[PDB]
């Protein structure tokens, strides 16, 4: 009875009591600002010893900062803001985080609990606003049951897929102090026959398989053993691998059995040979539309496979609701794909050999680079080129390294031409697409992890959206590496506009200000790289700077990135460069723009 | 029949039908940020020469330079962004204009409706979490109710108390052709006895009253007769005027009538009055709880008359909701605030003096001026002293003078010691309180006001939220004047640290970049004041720069705010200033501090 | 009314505060408010649909309650069937649709219907679905639905042509080779035009008469 209740929080404000349950829940770093209803969890945090607090300059910028420790550490990112405005501004992150599965736990001031539901100063409804972004939320309603909601928070972000938790904090439940005595269970943190049987008959009809290909996406990287387990698989079974874009580094792209990634803007080999493919072994990815093509018209091959019992499509997935949702599942097995790739594997046939099969996919990865018009005397530099340089140069330092992107052209250019070998190296904004994502992610990375490169590839429109937080980086003590693509221009929306809406430029032009003087006004070592001739040097000192750096660099403008599967097409129904194409492009785009573009 | 159809619009497409529905409700200014799901619109759109176009750089600043627009212009603000991140960006400016009761009409891109409800790329339910911070939103499902959701969202936007609206729009909608015709209704924009007989009863209630009160706020700024009316009742009843913050502007302030600002941070003479009262007649006001101090504690004497029935609070109201939700009226007279003082002044009986009350009136307003630490040699420019510099300055120019603010110190004391005289010339964030607010809405204020003086008095940390917008006010054409008083301090939250929290600071000193480099990098015109000899000078090239301009001025740290009536005390319960008191709290916060601060 | 009536029909409230009720208009109103009330896509998608009928070995109708929404509906049912000599099986909400008298008639499918309308509709290469939502009283085990209707899409000789009004039902439960939107009966009349006629399947109501004959209730 006495053994089943503690005491030990009995005269702690619902303040001091937050900060111990952090120190409980190993939480090493707070991401936030400050504000009148989260006052008095500021004052029992001040000075703290026990964990790094971050500041940034916009509530958003912590957001985003969390989501980039939460996806370099695989630790949940925690959250600390007010009530009213400082809550609002936490919304984009939250979506972000719902869309891309980040564990992100999110503490929110709000006003006492004797001002709510009046229009108080400072109050927003923010679980009811929060509700349709979050995983769950709750508002404490007496510091009693602190303890209990801030385990269920850190369970719930964590576990399933992962993703964001909002916890709302009354002020006066806050300044409280426990007089009570409460469970010691909340006082501390935290395979079925079916799914067995499912794994068995998944492993037969892989066992029958003459064109396998592994589809990989993100949930293989929510455990260490992921990528190793992945590998197994594919080295026993002999198969070829693709990944989506939250997948890159589950694969190292320098294996022979790389088919890079697949989708809108992959690599139309992998896409080649997922619409080819017998049976498709999908792992801890949802097949979302960006990926997929034309819905009706995906993985035709293995569709006929499963109608003819020799094949189909194998999706292993932790969440029910991601289970049947696009496509249908010829075994479906579910919970954690790591987990269930150590009872998959020793049931599957090793094959030594795939002759047809991957004489095919030889032929046409060799057919399908990620070609693009180079370089000429006297032009700029091309974006594909500078992504190639800074990926060549970053891979010869003894440290490892991370990209962060903001969204658009640059994003996929990162993509396609960085070679990816490292598991959740990655780090960018692919569900919701979150322009501005870029700087605070590499900054929440920098501070997860102290000694890798942690570069930025970003945009220049992007950019703009929240270069404030150059100063948070530099009070944090975060070396990050920022570069910008200045192609003065929203890039990926001109690339519509000129596809789509015959070179009618609509509000897609932003004026850029000096980034060389912006970096300088934020005690920001700048560098700016204007030609051909000072690319290679430009990214040498860039990369070998010791301190926050901001690089600008120059870079052709209205060039498309490709392949491209346009909407409404089949996966393998792709665009693809051609350089007679680009310049009667060109052509075109100068003639109806009277030259101005 | 075909009289009552129309069919004009047949053959448009949604876009296209935007387009003309924005004309036709008389929109000269669209804030907004292209997108792929919003692009069928912004095709639409292209070169327009029916409206301005404004860019900003992130979504909030389009939702902010909207609320500044709105509120300088007492048109409906319009925002037009695409789906996802780029909706979600708008959150924190709608739950601002739901709380400061501000038109905000905006357009959102959706994905297509065979996409909805499928996790799809960019895809927020965004009708589900704005539906808590706007007055109404919708998903428009298909074109040919699109002109009748439009009608709909300005009319519901505009009328009642004004609020935000979201409409939602899908891309296939957008895209898609109207092939059918449409209602002609919906291709076209748009005194009860019970409160007549309120009215009569509220007239014979103040003709009784010995010691009158007006309490004005925002409401009375929603008709152009407002101000008027306000001055006719209170010169024909010889009526003492207070104004919520934002009130400010609604009453002369040099007229000796003039009381001031109340509340937290009011005159502790309009605090004393509105205590001492007999009657209070509130018009367009809501009793917020920045204004009331401890409601069970407010208008003693009011409550008292009302009782004995002679007296009590008359409530002028537009909005049921706000109708007895903190204080009980006496009489409530329920509509536009302005057309019930055309039906209430003729019924009011004329009085030429008020000696005993207007003698307590004066030796209040004597004894309650707001004062502070003046200047001593070598000390820091005094944020109050560069407030009445500024107001006195500008004052001189043959222009309409507009402020804006961000929140904190800066914004209260710009409340203070500016004077003011004309209506919707303080646009600031009262209810919900968004650091950030200033220099997007001065960007907004400017467009509608382009013969303005437009000035932001902003804080350090407030502008640091959304600073990135400068280069938006130079792409507008926008020549706003921010004066940034820096203090190296979140100085309203350490005002509260300081004083109930024993000089703890936790976490509000953010670094600042400098702001002249900034200023420089954004192609704006910068300027510093470091010491008191140069501020006169210094304000005076500020106010005479013709192109967007950045004054920063860098003013005495850990200075309070006062008078003060702290949260629970009685509104005549306030903290004064005194000069010996102030160097007792800084020898204290030396000793505490070791000197650091 | 038009919310009501519209789509798929379904209920909707209306909330009517006492003192509203009670007031008296004293302003005029919209004369509109005071009184009641094919795309290309889907023109292309009929014509698709046709063409995989046209090809069918082994077709069955499974009607349902929206071929009932409208008063040609079980005319224009009766015409398909006859024309192209197709078997026909209803929901239980679309009893009626069709005459049991009728040889073509497979009665009801499902989880207590006719055991020869589950096997018809399991061995069926092409299946058009009318005003019917694939509820899970009737689909049974749904990853085992239909085998044969699916192997016939694969191999582009077949599959489901669902004719559905409302576009969450349409790929919700199971994937229709064409989806057709919109009114059913409207649609037919597009249809059935494309659609080629046939006198006999000699194989196929064979079995058909023969499952009919062991599975009788
Ligand atoms: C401009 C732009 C273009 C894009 N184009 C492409 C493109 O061409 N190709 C591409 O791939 N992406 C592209 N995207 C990104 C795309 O929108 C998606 O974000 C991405 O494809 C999702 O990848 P994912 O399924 O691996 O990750 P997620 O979206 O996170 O899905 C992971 C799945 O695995 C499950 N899961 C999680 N944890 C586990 C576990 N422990 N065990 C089992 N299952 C688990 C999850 O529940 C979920 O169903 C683009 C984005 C942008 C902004
Ligand atoms: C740091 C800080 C400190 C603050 N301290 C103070 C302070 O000391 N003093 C102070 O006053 N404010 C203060 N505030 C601001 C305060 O929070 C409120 O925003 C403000 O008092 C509201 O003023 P209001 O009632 O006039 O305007 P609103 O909040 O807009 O309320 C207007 C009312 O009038 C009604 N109305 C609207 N239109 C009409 C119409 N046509 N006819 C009739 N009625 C209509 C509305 O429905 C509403 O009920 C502070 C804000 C901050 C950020
Ligand atoms: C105890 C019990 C046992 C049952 N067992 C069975 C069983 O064995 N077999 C069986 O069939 N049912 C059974 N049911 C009933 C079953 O649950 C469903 O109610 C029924 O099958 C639904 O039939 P339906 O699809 O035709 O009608 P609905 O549920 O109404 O679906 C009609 C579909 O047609 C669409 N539609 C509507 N109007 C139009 C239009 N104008 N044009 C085009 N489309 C339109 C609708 O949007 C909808 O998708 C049972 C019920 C109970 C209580
Ligand atoms: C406008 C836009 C995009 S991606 C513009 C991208 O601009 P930029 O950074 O210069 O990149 P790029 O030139 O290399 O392509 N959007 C499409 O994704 C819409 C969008 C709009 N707003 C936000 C916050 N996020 C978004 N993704
Ligand atoms: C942190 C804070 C405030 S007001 C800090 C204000 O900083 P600053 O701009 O330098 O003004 P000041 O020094 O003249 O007072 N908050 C209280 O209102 C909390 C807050 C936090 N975040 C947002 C977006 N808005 C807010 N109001
Ligand atoms: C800003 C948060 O405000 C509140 O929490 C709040 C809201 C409504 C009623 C009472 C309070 S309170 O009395 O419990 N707390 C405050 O009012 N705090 C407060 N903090 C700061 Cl830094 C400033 C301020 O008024 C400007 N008020
Ligand atoms: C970004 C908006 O995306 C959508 O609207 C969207 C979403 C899900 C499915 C199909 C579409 S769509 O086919 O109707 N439109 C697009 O996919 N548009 C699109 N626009 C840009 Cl500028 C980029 C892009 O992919 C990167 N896609
Ligand atoms: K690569
Ligand atoms: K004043
Ligand atoms: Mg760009
Ligand atoms: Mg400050």
């Amino acid at each position: 009875k006495e053994q089943l209740m503690d005491d030990s929080f009995i005269g702690l404000t619902g303040g001091e009591i937050f900060h111990e349950m952090m120190l409980r829940h190993k939480v090493d770093t707070v991401f936030g600002y400050a504000g009148g209803a989260i006052l008095p969890v500021f004052d029992a945090i001040y000075n703290s010893d026990k964990f790094k607090f971050v500041l940034p300059r916009h509530e958003q910028g912590a957001g985003h900062m969390a989501e980039g420790y939460a996806r370099a550490s695989g630790k949940p990112g925690v959250v600390l803001v007010t009530s009213g405005p400082g809550a609002t501004n936490v919304i984009t992150p939250m979506a972000d985080a719902l869309m891309d599965g980040v564990p992100l736990v999110v503490f929110s001031g709000q006003v006492p609990t004797t001002a709510i539901g009046t229009d108080a100063f400072q109050e927003a409804d923010i679980v009811g606003i929060s509700r349709s972004c979050t995983k769950w939320n709750v508002m404490v309603k007496n510091v009693a049951e602190l303890p209990r909601r801030i385990n269920e928070a850190f369970e719930i972000a964590t576990t399933g897929r992962p993703g964001p938790v909002l916890v709302d904090l009354p002020k006066d439940v806050t300044a409280s102090i426990l007089r009570e005595s409460i469970p010691i269970n909340t006082t501390l943190p935290s395979v079925s026959e079916f799914t067995s049987e499912a794994i068995k008959r998944a492993a037969n009809i892989l066992n029958k398989a003459k064109k396998p290909i592994i589809y990989a996406g993100a949930g293989i990287l929510n455990n260490e053993q992921g990528p190793k387990l992945l590998k197994e698989l594919a080295d026993k079974a002999n198969i070829p691998v693709t990944t989506t874009l939250q997948g890159l580094g589950a694969f190292d792209q320098r294996d022979p059995k790389s088919l890079d990634m697949l989708g809108m803007h992959g690599s139309a080999a992998a896409n080649t040979a997922i619409q080819n493919a017998d049976c498709i072994i999908a792992l801890g990815a949802r097949f979302d539309d960006r990926v997929t093509g034309n819905i009706s018209k995906f993985a035709p091959e293995a569709k006929l496979a499963a109608s003819e019992g020799r094949g189909g499509i194998l999706h292993f997935e932790i969440s029910p609701k991601n289970i049947n949702k696009v496509v249908e599942a010829t075994e479906a097995i579910e919970g954690d794909v790591t987990a269930n790739l150590q009872s998959f594997i020793p049931l599957v046939d090793s094959i030594e050999n795939r002759p047809e099969w991957f004489n095919k996919i030889n032929e046409w990865k060799k057919k399908y680079p990620y070609s693009y018009q180079l370089e000429t005397p006297g032009s700029l530099i091309k974006p594909q080129t500078l992504i190639k340089e800074i990926s060549d140069q970053a891979q010869t330092y003894n440290k490892e390294v991370i990209v962060t992107t903001g969204v658009g052209q640059h994003q996929m250019w990162a993509a396609q031409h960085f070679t990816w070998t490292q598991p959740r190296t990655m780090i960018t904004s692919g569900g919701l697409g979150t322009m501005g994502y870029g700087l605070p992610a590499a900054i929440g990375a920098q501070v997860a992890k102290p000694d890798a490169i942690v570069i930025d590839i970003d945009g220049d429109a992007s950019f703009n959206m929240t270069l404030t937080e150059l100063s948070s980086a530099v009070q944090a003590g975060a070396p990050i590496k920022v570069c910008v693509l200045n192609n003065e221009e929203q890039g990926m929306v001109t690339q519509w506009q000129s596809l789509f809406y015959e070179h009618r430029y609509s509000h897609t032009h932003q004026s850029n200000p000096d980034f060389m003087k912006l970096a300088e006004s934020m005690n920001v070592k700048g560098i700016r790289i204007t030609n051909q001739q000072e690319l290679k040097s430009g990214v040498k000192e860039f990369l070998d700077a010791t301190e926050p750096v901001l690089l600008e660099v120059i870079v052709e403008k209205k060039v498309p990135v490709l392949p491209m599967v346009p909407a409404g097409k089949a996966l393998d129904d792709f665009i693809l460069w051609d350089a007679e194409v680009e310049k009667q492009q060109n052509d075109l785009r100068k003639e109806r723009t009277g030259g101005k573009y």
